[PDB]
């Protein structure tokens, strides 16, 4: 919370100003895995899906430059041929700010990737030897329960801490990879138009 | 409470002052569900319903302008014929942002859900496979403590942890279907008139 | 805490400074029920009636024309009719606000309903069925010590925590109502007068 | 601590500065009752007492017109009549604040009165039933410790939360009365000079 | 360390700034009291006097005009008579400010007391009933380790708590004592000269 | 974090931005050992040399003359000689600042290096005197869980605490000589061109 | 970290700037002493003496006046005589602040003292009577371990906390002896140049 208070007052903006609020919307979100075979993957990919949509959705909706865009092209002539192309792609671009961050935010910090791949996971190195053959079913309900500190009650089975640490690192890779390549392309973008 | 003290200054603006307002009011808010079989969906549909009328009423009083619009409304014919409609339209929008925060901010913190869709709700996959079969009134009357740690002694039959997740995520998905139904009537509202 | 901080330099003032000053009193004041069948109501009443009452004297006190209302009111005749009037309503109504958000904030919090109106409440669904004949004196001692964790060890007895949340939730509905009345009442002086 | 730092800014003023002052010098004061039969009285009047002394004598010093009241009062006959009368008495009204406030403060937090009548105090009801025919002297020396928690080791003996709890509901209705009769004062000084 | 972050920009100031760096370090300063009978007294009286000195000397720097005090206190005879007097006496009360901060705020909280006159102290209405016979160079050692609450291992023999809350009421005493007579000798200064 | 936020303002101014905003990701950043003998490593070194990388494209990006340098260099012949270098230059160094803070402040922490260099160092003397012969395949895959305190269960092998002390002892070692080579350097471009 | 806070703002700057700099570094930096009698030394001294050398470079280079200095000494004959010794010594002693700063800090907190000088120092006093006869490199390998609370496990020996405040005093009356000496030759530059 501490990172959203020291990058305010940087910008000073209504641009900038929607990244920090996404960041504090995910610092203040409480994240709750179902912890449940079937609505893991869903809970998952909704958390980092839909969010996003919507912040795209408020950043269109909050730019003042939406009605006469409406005008310009509910006539059939308006009132130039391309100043409309030019106000349109700057209010597009404004509005992509706050999806990523939220992705970026919420990839970071694994529980996404955490309750939506662990049911489905190949974890044989951390499943204990003698419980190394039993129906994959077994593992889908045991497994299902590892984002859950409360509810896993299965230590002689499977380490939850380790299983825990390897897809949150999987999922801050992923993040890195993602921040690189959108660096990129702004860069692309930038150096040449 | 950080996120009401990052999104201050962003306006800076009285009528988005309203929004910070009752978030944070929900954030230092003690709610406490009764833990009852008959006054649990009253307290829940209660807090879900009362405050944000309060909301509305309060962004309708603390509007300068009602005076005016009640002294051309009590004449026949006042001193012109839709100025009127004009500022009476600008003054429900401004009041009505307070109570959709209000819904969006303790829909996405399912306590509301969790204290209200409780002792009626079906956890047949929660409820221990020993007492399967048993009165649904014994079931009411323990699934009603579910929302209270405190009171809830029934381990033996119902794993609280699991259930409130459940509802938790249902909550939350409700949350998220509503803010991206709003935000969709906004971007109409504001790209057709 | 937060709340206050949060709502301060909004009307940047002394009309609504006198607000924030009483929730925050409140905030830091501590409420300690005697736990006494005698002085349980008179404990809980005063905290109730008492500071909104001296938040009126010093509204009163503070404001810098009560030295011109005197004076005037004690000449047989001074040098108009009812400009008087006018600013001594504008007086009452601005000293009005703080009572008003003391006791709000003193209902909200479930505290003076809970140390006032336990010792002769009616908790027979809460008394254990062993215990569910005994002389109302008995039940009266016990029940006096229910706002006091460190007191009450009568567990066999009486749920402690379920009469809490029973008559903190009495007091929430209580103080909502009081705050949907005070706004309507606004709401029709605002749009009369 | 944060009622001071919300209180601040308000005046933004010297006069109004002591007030804050002496609130957070009480609120950053390690009060320690020596809990011993002979020191307690003492110690609590102490605190009672001279802290609004040395506050008195401190608003005294700061005020930039005592030298000139010095000056004045020196001579046989100075440089008018009773404009000096004047500004010696708005120098003691702007020094007598500290002190209330800083008694009021004392009292709504009855430490000083737990910590000084306690050894005197009647504790009749709270004595256990078998040791209720005793030397009054043991009586003493065992009431001395009960400000002290860690001191305090005859819980077979005097309930010591009740005893606490007792005492300081006295302390804060003797202090709620002082802040009504303080109040009164300054509304008649208010309304009649 | 709240009091410092409030009674900053009261000034708003280098005279009154010194006192709140004063008070902070103190805050922020690590008493560590040995814990033996040799080095206990040292340290104590150490703490007390050696950082007031420093501040002295400090707050003599700090000030822009030592240099030409010393020009002019180099010639035999310098381009007044007495305005280097005023100008010097002005720097030296300027620089007496933080040193009796420092002597008020380590006397108020008592560990310098408790560290230095622990050993030397009379205990004997303290100490246990069968260890009242004893080498007092046994109960020298013994109390040397009263400040310590790690060290101390006596609980048969000395009531610790006891004996620090009676060395802290003492020390608390002499702190008021102290900032009395301050007060007065400032009283006497600003109304003669 | 209250580093950040004390440097804050301090510029106050965009180069000298990027360092609070890389200091404070990091201090934001859960970094997470994997605790395998594969894949620590490759974690350590990734977490050590990407986030640099990434941060110096960053601040290429934010600087509002690339557009100028693709024009120039993008013409065979532009509109002068070398001030196109200057800019470039500039460009450069005013990018190069986060990378080295980034490097700095997670050299200082030393728990990159403990999670890359762990499994494969020599800790000879923090090994048990009973397990002192074992498969180094052995001692690979226990000391792989070094970092990890929730996994590590070989108390009776290795001391975890003194190898993390020893591994972190080496880190901040490396990060001092680091910071020393870095500001010699600035010292020469500074007092050279 | 609330001194740093305190004391900011109070320049308003840049030569006062880096005080609170090093003051804050030093505050948000893990010291781990390796506790192993051959690298205590090491690194207690390095901790002690680097950091102060790196804020003189830092402070050398971040004055905009190396370039002129660099080019008039560059020169056999510079465009005057000695204005250029009055711009190098402003600039020393401005550089010389930080490391004063770091050092007094360094030593009022007695790590760096108990780490470097705990393995040779002769503790005889807290050495338990039955092991007072060993051969001392029993008693250096013991003792290496008095700074690290995880890694001692050897009380039946020496007392840990005993030796660690007797350590710590010694340190701060080190410091306290280098902050005297280093205010009374600021005193003397100032009064004598
Ligand atoms: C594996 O299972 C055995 C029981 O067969 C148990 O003793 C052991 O502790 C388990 N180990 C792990 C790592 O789960
Ligand atoms: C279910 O009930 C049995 C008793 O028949 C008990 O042993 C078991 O722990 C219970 N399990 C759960 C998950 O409630
Ligand atoms: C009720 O009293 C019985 C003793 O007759 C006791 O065993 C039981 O735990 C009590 N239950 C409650 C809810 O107080
Ligand atoms: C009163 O004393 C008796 C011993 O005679 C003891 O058993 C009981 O717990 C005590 N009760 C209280 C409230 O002190
Ligand atoms: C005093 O010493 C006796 C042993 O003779 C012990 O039983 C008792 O608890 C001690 N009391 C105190 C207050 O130290
Ligand atoms: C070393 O191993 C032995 C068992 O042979 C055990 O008793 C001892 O505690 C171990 N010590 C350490 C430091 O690991
Ligand atoms: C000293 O060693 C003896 C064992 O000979 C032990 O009983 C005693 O507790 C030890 N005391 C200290 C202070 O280490």
């Amino acid at each position: 919370v501490q990172f959203l208070q020291a990058n305010q007052e940087s910008f000073m903006g209504i641009c900038g100003i929607m990244a920090l609020a996404s960041a504090q919307m995910y610092s203040s979100f409480e994240f709750t895995c179902p912890c449940l075979p079937d609505y893991n993957y869903a809970y998952g990919i909704g958390i980092l899906i839909v969010p996003p949509i919507w912040f795209f959705l408020l950043g269109y909706v909050m730019n003042n430059n939406i009605s006469v865009l409406t005008e310009e092209w509910k006539r059939p002539v308006g009132k130039d041929p391309a100043v409309l192309r030019y106000m349109f792609s700057s209010m597009t671009q404004r509005a992509l700010i706050a999806p990523a961050v939220w992705i970026a935010v919420t990839l970071m910090d694994g529980k996404s990737f955490l309750c939506a791949f662990s049911p489905t996971a190949d974890l044989s190195e951390f499943v204990n030897e003698s419980y190394q053959s039993l129906s994959q079913k077994e593992l889908l309900k045991i497994q299902a329960k590892i984002p859950c500190k409360d509810i896993f009650e299965e230590h002689e089975i499977i380490s939850r801490e380790a299983a825990t640490r390897y897809i949150r690192c999987l999922s801050q890779a992923c993040g890195w990879t993602f921040l690189m390549v959108i660096t990129l392309v702004a860069f692309l973008v930038r150096a040449i138009r």
